[PDB]
């Protein structure tokens, strides 16, 4: 069980966060059908990561396998990722992105042992 006061975080970092079979061609389709936006409202988001793992996975990053960076967590090796970035747009559904895959040491928000945040950098 996922504390209920940690549930609608980690369920949001989920959705806008994880996603193993994503690709750079997948952006525009994935920010759309994820429904992620700018914070509320539908402005369309200028940067957002996928992680390319499973979230058993990427939640050991906030367990055993993660090290304190301020107050985040980093991975302790890097995980693959897709980056989408805003190319053209202001707001949904006219939001265009360019994806760029890359490996990174990835850092992490955690709650409780469950990850709540991803830092974009």
């Amino acid at each position: 069980k996922v504390p209920p006061d940690v549930d609608p975080r980690y369920q949001k970092f989920l959705r806008q966060h994880v996603d193993a079979d994503m690709s750079v061609q997948k952006c525009d389709r994935a920010m759309s059908i994820k429904k992620i936006t700018a914070g509320t409202g539908n402005d369309c988001k200028e940067v957002n990561t996928f992680i390319q793992a499973t979230k058993d996975r990427i939640t050991t990053v906030c367990g055993d396998a993660g090290t304190p960076v301020n107050n985040l967590f980093k991975s302790n090796q890097p995980f693959p990722v897709v980056t989408c970035k805003l190319k053209s747009g202001n707001r949904r559904p006219n939001c265009q992105y360019r994806g760029t895959s890359s490996t990174r040491y990835i850092v992490l928000g955690c709650d409780k042992g469950w990850p709540v945040h991803y830092d974009e950098g």
